[PDB]
């Protein structure tokens, strides 16, 4: 039962992967933890009308640069939520919800629309996954 700290998100800080051409790789491995922290533009008035919406979707949606309407668990930093903070810890068993547990022989993809294009300003669309590459990949086999 280890507990280090990967995916260190401190508003907009440098990462281990540092957008290598895909975005940000995650480690779906028991022993690790990841903490997302974003302040957003609000009281500090520095981001100047900028907010983002990370959402879990297949590679097929990463290919279109669009989110599925069957989304709901938005991340990154939304307007109707202010500062987002969440820490997940890869614990052995979770009696609270099986969503904090993770399974083997599985692969997860997630994309975001950090370009905030006029077609995708409020709709499920982007241009960042196409160029910046803001997606995630989680590899857990054996």
């Amino acid at each position: 039962s280890k507990s280090i700290v990967l995916e260190p998100i401190y508003w907009n800080s440098s990462n281990s992967k540092f957008l290598p051409g895909q975005g940000l790789v995650l480690y779906p491995q028991i022993g690790d933890k990841l903490d997302i922290i974003c302040p957003k533009v609000d009281s500090k008035t520095v981001g100047q009308y900028e907010y983002y919406k990370v959402y879990m979707v297949d590679k097929d949606q990463a290919d279109r640069c669009t989110i599925k309407k069957e989304n709901t668990p938005l991340l990154n930093c939304a307007k109707p939520d202010q500062d987002i903070k969440f820490t997940i810890k890869f614990q052995e068993f979770s009696p609270n919800l099986w969503g904090l547990e993770f399974q083997k022989n599985k692969d997860y993809y997630i994309i975001s629309t950090s370009n905030g294009s006029l077609e995708g300003l409020d709709n499920q669309e982007g241009g960042v996954c196409q160029t910046r590459a803001m997606k995630i990949l989680m590899k857990v086999g054996q």
